[PDB]
């Protein structure tokens, strides 16, 4: 289902790309993106799926973009633009100087300190869920520890209860990689009409949950509304559900896969760091956009005001003008060149958290259980949209193999 052709664009620089459904998705999902950068296909191009858009395919046009915000606008982020125009998250549909108001206070809630505080919890947790599976021999990576992981926590810091998980999962997964179930819109309302009695609450009695601080904080020397705490929220709500628990299923599954790669974080654990930085590069998994203010002729290409531009974060660091041998996994590069958590003034604020879970991760799971592999037969699924994510990860291992501590 393509979209007919607007008048600016040159025929030559068409090609049909499906965010939602690639074509080599078998693959595996960062595979069937970097079909975008083969030698065949223009650094910037038009693709009629999901009724048209531009799409950069090389770092340096990424960022570049992403830099550039008075011709590239996050007012509508994501597409298909139904979807960009429905979401009004803060600070994300916000460019500066306005979005840097919003920004402080996120980070008031998620930023270094934070984290900082909640390290031991983090350990906490790992330990407790590794230990767990430890003696089975076998999980499902993506039910029983990739989303209770980074999930449970985010609860905690949110101070909402556990059993509105499944719930909120759902809500979240729809915004990401729509089924087809809901709408954008009715996925964003849903998940409002959630938060709307919460942030109530916590107005009229703060606690020290995230919820409480954003509800109940200052932006521009007045107070936040109702209306803006409930959008920060809803973003926090997408960054703590949906992220950090697709990437530690690549990473995992990689592991799964790379004996080597494992024996190389056992033996010299001073490059679990430097790893994770690779693995961030790799396993790259965010696309969004941004939507044009004026008409803007960019690297040749005239843009036209109200166009839509995918600026795939995850294409930066799969780029070969970036990174030498891009698909290939090495720990020891002299440069690890991403753009994962994003580029210019909307530099992911949740990216120490994000790190500090990968890390505690790789080195507890390592730890307990060295040797494991993907259970035989088992065909991984990827899913593509705005986050990747792997459909279920069966793995397998000996239990007479495995360290308690
Ligand atoms: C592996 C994990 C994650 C990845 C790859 C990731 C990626 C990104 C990307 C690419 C952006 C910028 C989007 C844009 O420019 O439109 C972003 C922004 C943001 N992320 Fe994340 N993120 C991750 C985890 C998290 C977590 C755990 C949270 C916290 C709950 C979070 C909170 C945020 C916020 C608040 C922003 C908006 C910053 C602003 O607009 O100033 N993210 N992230
Ligand atoms: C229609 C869009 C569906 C919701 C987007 C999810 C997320 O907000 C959360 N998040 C992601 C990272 N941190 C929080 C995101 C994803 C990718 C990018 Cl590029 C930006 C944003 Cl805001």
């Amino acid at each position: 289902n393509l979209a007919p052709l607007p008048p600016h664009v040159p025929e030559h620089l068409v090609f049909d790309f499906d965010m939602y459904n690639p074509s080599n998705l078998s693959a595996g999902v960062q595979e069937a993106w970097a079909v975008l950068q083969e030698s065949n296909v223009p650094d910037l191009v038009w693709t009629r799926c999901n009724g048209g858009h531009w799409i950069a395919t090389r770092g340096q046009l990424i960022r570049e973009a992403y830099e550039d915000y008075r011709h590239f606008s996050s007012e509508c982020p994501f597409i298909p633009r139904e979807a960009g125009e429905a979401y009004d998250f803060i600070p994300t549909s916000m460019d500066p100087p306005e979005q840097r108001q919003f920004r402080a206070l996120a980070n008031q809630v998620v930023g270094m300190p934070v984290v900082d505080k909640l390290e031991n919890r983090i350990q906490e947790l790992a330990c407790s869920l590794i230990e767990s599976l430890r003696p089975q021999g076998q999980c499902n990576f993506t039910e029983d520890y990739a989303e209770p992981f980074p999930i449970r926590i985010f609860m905690l810091l949110a101070g909402l209860p556990e059993e509105d998980i499944p719930h909120l999962k759902y809500l979240t997964d729809q915004m990401t990689r729509p089924d087809g179930s809901m709408t954008f819109a009715e996925a964003k309302e849903a998940l409002y009409d959630y938060l709307i009695p919460i942030i109530e609450q916590r107005r009229q009695k703060p606690g020290t949950d995230a919820i409480s601080i954003v509800a109940n904080g200052q932006v521009n020397g007045r107070p936040i509304t109702s209306d803006e705490a409930k959008r920060m929220c809803g973003l926090l709500l997408v960054g703590g559900l949906d992220t950090v628990v697709n990437f530690l299923s690549f990473s995992m599954e990689f592991l799964a896969k790379s004996p080597e790669h494992r024996q190389e974080l056992i033996e010299r654990p001073e490059r679990i760091p430097a790893a994770c930085e690779e693995l961030l590069r790799r396993f790259s998994l965010v696309a969004d956009g941004r939507i044009l203010t004026s008409d803007y002729e960019f690297h040749g290409v005239q843009l036209k005001k109200g166009d839509q531009i995918l600026l795939p974060q995850m294409l930066s660091g799969l780029d070969e003008r970036e990174n030498a041998c891009p698909m290939h996994v090495d720990f020891s590069r002299q440069k690890v060149s991403h753009t994962t958590f994003g580029h210019g003034s909307h530099l992911c604020l949740g990216q120490h958290l994000a790190r500090r879970e990968i890390i505690v991760t790789l080195k507890e799971w390592l730890t307990r259980i060295p040797d494991f592999s993907i259970a035989p037969g088992a065909q991984i699924q990827h899913k593509s949209g705005i986050v990747s994510g792997v459909q279920a990860l069966p793995l397998v291992w000996d239990p007479a193999t495995t360290k308690a501590v």
